[PDB]
């Protein structure tokens, strides 16, 4: 219906394409037949997760088998580890915007060559919540920055303020997929996707602190009153790009606290451990349910 | 003589400070007795390049042993990975400025509590090389943004313009050691730190492209005329994170490319590896050339 468009012409005018960071080249693996069937991309923080989820989303549809399976397919940078289970492309992506833009840049063409039409790209990860007790899966509406507006900025030799819608109907299908289970609170809200974990995020335990709590309260509570329900680092970008690759994006991010009470956490180890496994638990069944019905 | 200064008041009024990305904490591992030695931090992107260096500095000073040493010292995230050999603290950072600031902020907490005075901090990586034959190890002067301005901008809930100079004493001592290793090009200059690998850099093979060749080399040629000799995406935050909290900064990068004449490279696979090892060979050289000199 619609296929992975890349607004790049000069790819046409190239004998051969190499994707440095994953370890992939063209005129070696055949993109059409290798990668053309994958209807869901899905990325996460650390190949300590997306490896697991590439085993779980293999468990749900039944691509599961007793042998040593789903061996990591991408390399070059040990930063990017990949798998391929069925139509699913489970791909970790490091920390923060620039890490996640490469993966998303070289996954776009990685599909375009494959010719992918139907591929949903969803970010699983973690975050901190504003106004949202621990364990709630704040799906993303837009990608705000530091001025509570739905725009990430992309210097290109110069400017480029790119929008960051998350993909309504898709979000509706994730929402309809954690309301089709009921075991965890699954609400929606805008995200402050930030570039500095310590100062950007309000926090009071970095190494360059020129504000207090009375003034981190203001911001956070201005994040809340402005639309923002969830704090992380990769997602504005991750909605600028996919909205301008004709690729439906979404972010699925357990909040690991409500920073209206603090800056470090309270529940013991076992509590964080289910929370942490809920974005995939809802992303993997959300997925099986698009593989059942397709 | 010169300790590691943390610019945070609330760090004193704190019971136990955890480091969420190193899994470290300060109420298990005695920082002083463990981490008081270190007088250099060395970093890069992948784990298989920093492990190669950490098992490399240990045979270059004469503390190596034949059993399974150099075992990873920080988990929680698999993204980051570090080993401590002698007075060296090697740690991978991954990609972007966002990742590298997370390693830097808790490290400089970890090194402050340790009472470490002397801890130079060094980066070692890859970069496209404006106006430099493939392989010249550009040693960074200043880390400028998209308008050639030696300032890095920080989000601080809406706030601070930090600078980005590399420590001039260690720069000399890292150019003063590879004409002590005279078998590899060793130039100095400025560098641009771009939050996005295609359009920030300005490359004709991504997905979201608005500019031609003619408009590509207009930008690189005017960055050359400024002092930019190479392009990677971690250094402006690395340069400024160091200057602030007092750290002596250096960025020692090989170039793979000359972007005035391409966006993809030309020489063999065996030609890049030896180029890919020109950061460490200078670094461990300049490390030992102090380790002996103390």
């Amino acid at each position: 219906t619609a296929q992975v468009h890349v607004r790049n012409s000069h790819i046409l005018e190239m004998h051969s394409d190499v994707l440095f960071h994953i370890g992939l080249t063209c005129s070696r693996q055949q993109v059409a037949n290798t990668f053309g069937d994958v209807k869901f991309f899905i990325t996460g923080g650390s190949a300590e997760r997306m490896t697991h989820f590439a085993q779980s989303v293999a468990k749900e549809l039944g691509i599961t088998t007793p042998y040593g399976y789903q061996l990591a397919p991408i390399g070059s940078t040990s930063r990017y580890t990949l798998f391929k289970v069925g139509p699913v492309l489970v791909a970790n992506h490091g920390i923060g915007m620039p890490s996640i833009s490469i993966l998303l840049h070289e996954v776009t063409k990685l599909l375009e060559y494959a010719g992918a039409h139907g591929a949903t790209y969803i970010r699983m990860g973690t975050s901190g919540g504003i106004g949202v007790e621990p364990g709630t899966v704040v799906i993303t509406s837009e990608g705000v920055n530091n001025k509570l507006e739905s725009v990430d900025e992309v210097a290109v030799l110069g400017s480029t303020v790119r929008r960051p819608s998350i993909c309504s109907p898709e979000v509706r299908e994730e929402i309809i997929t954690a309301a089709k289970e009921v075991g965890l609170p699954y609400a929606v809200g805008k995200t402050l996707s930030c570039n500095d974990f310590y100062e950007g995020q309000g926090r009071l335990d970095g190494a360059i602190c020129e504000y207090t709590l009375e003034d981190k309260m203001a911001f956070l509570q201005k994040l809340a009153d402005a639309g923002v329900r969830n704090i992380e680092m990769e997602a504005r970008l991750m909605a600028g790009f996919c909205h301008k690759l004709n690729i439906p994006v979404a972010v699925v991010c357990v909040t690991l606290l409500n920073r209206l009470n603090g800056d470090q956490v309270l529940s013991s180890h076992e509590t964080l451990q289910d929370f942490e496994r809920r974005p995939g638990a809802v992303l993997l069944h959300y997925i099986k349910s698009k593989v059942n019905a397709s």
